[PDB]
């Protein structure tokens, strides 16, 4: 029962220069490194939206569309897509620039939950979509939400 | 332990939750757990393929419970199914507290990783087939084939 | 966006201050901020030169304020001036708490890079062409700082 | 303090040799191996004591063979002997190539760590006794008592 | 070695250039060097203040020469001057090859770091004064005062 | 300072104990200390051999005392003895508190043994260490002692 918010309000991103400690013995980035970055972004989004303690409930469908080489800059951007009563869905996209041309590297839907200081699960501020796509993405989210419950 | 069997690649990892793993409250970031899970899966994949490997997808990462400062978590992984060009690996995370048995060991997270094998040039390679031997290995393999087909759809 | 303009190479980087970035109290080591600044500068240089680049000098690194655990820091760089063989890049670091009160300026510096051939020799550099008011002004101030530095590495 | 068994605390760890683990040639710094060994031993000690622990000594670290880029190394530890206030843990390091070569899994390193248990105030605590069960566990315990006595001497 | 003297806090650091320190060609990123320099400066500051310290500014970082793979670099720092609330530390970086011999130790970089001491609350504290003893210590102190005054002007 | 003498290779390293170095209580993982010690020993070995080097054995790592958050630790190494194909280096770790002062104390120590390798990976003869002072001759002697015993221990009866 707190105050609603918009996707622009919490929209967040993050830009990382693939360094050598990010990489496999060949030239590529461990999926773990990518996944951790994606979690960090989603967590920031969630935090902005709830202004509270948050935890990951589930991540569903992490897709690696392409490899990431040493010396790319990766942009990880997250935005809220749907809220239920007690949970938030956040879409995280990863793109890559070499420094070959900018491409989509990974994606995922994180699901977060808001916790009190005692550790109980809280009602979550509702997401209010405004544009066409925000209503569409919200709808698709409600869809993915229902199936996961099933 | 024969090659191409689950026992051959089965791998696990133990990690003492330290302070740099934690949120401002007592709990471990999902990203930390996820990273450790991918490390094990990749080790499994590498042992099985003896080649370069990359993550293709991770599906259904479930966090069954929080992990607090001073747990030891065990992340273990094992191959479940192979298609022609892809490997599915199941990763499980369990947690022991290390100060008090108010309760004991519990299941904290789980996921199915899917890896792919690459040549030096970077092309996708046929993958050594997994041969199940026990009851559960045949069952898990079957379930794997199931999850594989749906993902294609 | 035309090549050799500042917009062409303008680059930024966003980093979540994590625990390994920090001192035993709550704050980020200057070394960490300095490294991130260099990475951004380097990327700007590389975009503009399309070549191998190295830092020649960094001058005036100023830490305007401390950075906490759990800030996101934006590090942005842009080209300010070019001489014949050298590029000056301005790097700014801003910080947002996620923990909300007010984004602030945390650090700043002028990096000077030099473009290198495959053999490792210092090459003529593509000239920067300013377009807006501020770009001409910043270029002028750059020429200024460039001249003074050359005076600094000699006697009387 | 209730006694316990080797299987209870037995712990192991698997690590893919990455590039930041390596010398300028192909090989892993002893320090990296040493640090992974200490991590496992400490986890073993912790499981057994359920208390704060610190290393008291490590004796006889032997590097039987080099470890190259792209091995997976398994470091495994198990308790071997306990005195009244100290625990001896054996750590073994094995290596599998994950690259394709004619060359099997091999023993890379080994050591005996000695840990001690501390109270919250920081005093040295009596330690849960290790109770061996199999042939080898009694043998390894015996050997441990041997190594323990000599260390007390060589320290006189 | 008396407290508040330069010898008291003088600190150095030795680092083997590894492969994760390097550019795609053979050379060390300036960022790496800069971070190592800040670490040594910080330690010097800490030893002198026995308090929490942060970097206020770094001025004039000069890269005199490239550092390739397989050098050992020595980064050493010492206090040069103190004002009432700030400390100036000089950091010098030297490099030894460990590869082909016909290569003599050389000066690779240098800088003056300026640190400030903070209380737990985060307020700026008066700083213990540096007391020079030798010729050069008085000279370096003087030059410091000089650089300090100019920096106040550049902004005033 | 002549090559192949202990002064030539003597090396040291200073580290500010940070929070990622630390146990959940205030203390530094032995692994962290051990790694720093190996780094120093390796640098000493490298300086003396001007070649590729690897750790053969570390013997008798002693932890004389705990190290907590906000110490600066000095790890210093120096060569003590050489055989024909191996080098012994002594590493000592001291700790200064950097907060309200507990003075400086000895925290750990060890003898590392390194070996020099060619590009092919074969074990090379090693430049001999020439002691000059009293202690350098004494430490060299004690080194020869420790070397002989290790060859025995690792041999049978």
């Amino acid at each position: 029962n707190p105050e609603p918010n918009t996707v622009s309000y919490s929209q967040s991103s993050l830009i990382h220069l693939v360094g050598p400690s990010d990489c496999t013995l060949h030239g590529f980035v461990h999926g773990g490194v990518t996944m951790k970055l994606m979690d960090e972004v989603a967590g920031i989004v969630a935090a902005r939206h709830c202004k509270t303690n948050i935890v990951t409930a589930s991540v569903d469908a992490i897709n690696f569309h392409d490899k990431i080489r040493k010396g790319c800059v990766i942009t990880i951007s997250g935005r809220m897509t749907f809220t239920s009563n007690k949970s938030m869905e956040i879409e995280v996209l990863v793109d890559a620039d070499p420094v070959q041309k900018r491409y989509r590297a990974a994606s995922a839907f994180f699901t977060y939950v808001s916790l009190s200081q005692e550790g109980r699960s809280l009602p979550v501020p509702q997401l209010v979509p405004e544009t066409e796509d925000e209503k569409k993405r919200f709808e698709e989210g409600k869809g993915r939400y229902l199936q996961m419950k099933a």
